């Protein structure tokens, strides 16, 4: 059986749009923004 | 101290090169190759 593949590749191609995190890691400015968000959120859960 | 940031951002900007996986996730063809490698390696550890 290989039907799962034709669903698996579709799942992955879809997820590499729409779902943010994968879009975020792929856009040039990702390192900067990850650093900034992490350093900020590291010291406050309540906004 | 904010100095840790000036090392943290450098760590991240570095890792966004050299280290493959973050390079792999970022190049368009990533979904296809991820699917292929996963489906292949899923059924064999010895090559």
């Amino acid at each position: 059986m290989e039907e799962n593949t034709r669903q698996r590749t579709e799942n992955y191609i879809s997820a590499k749009n729409q779902h943010p995190a994968w879009i975020l890691l792929a856009t040039r400015r990702a390192p900067l923004v990850l650093s900034c968000l992490k350093t900020l959120f590291e010291k406050s859960h309540d906004g």
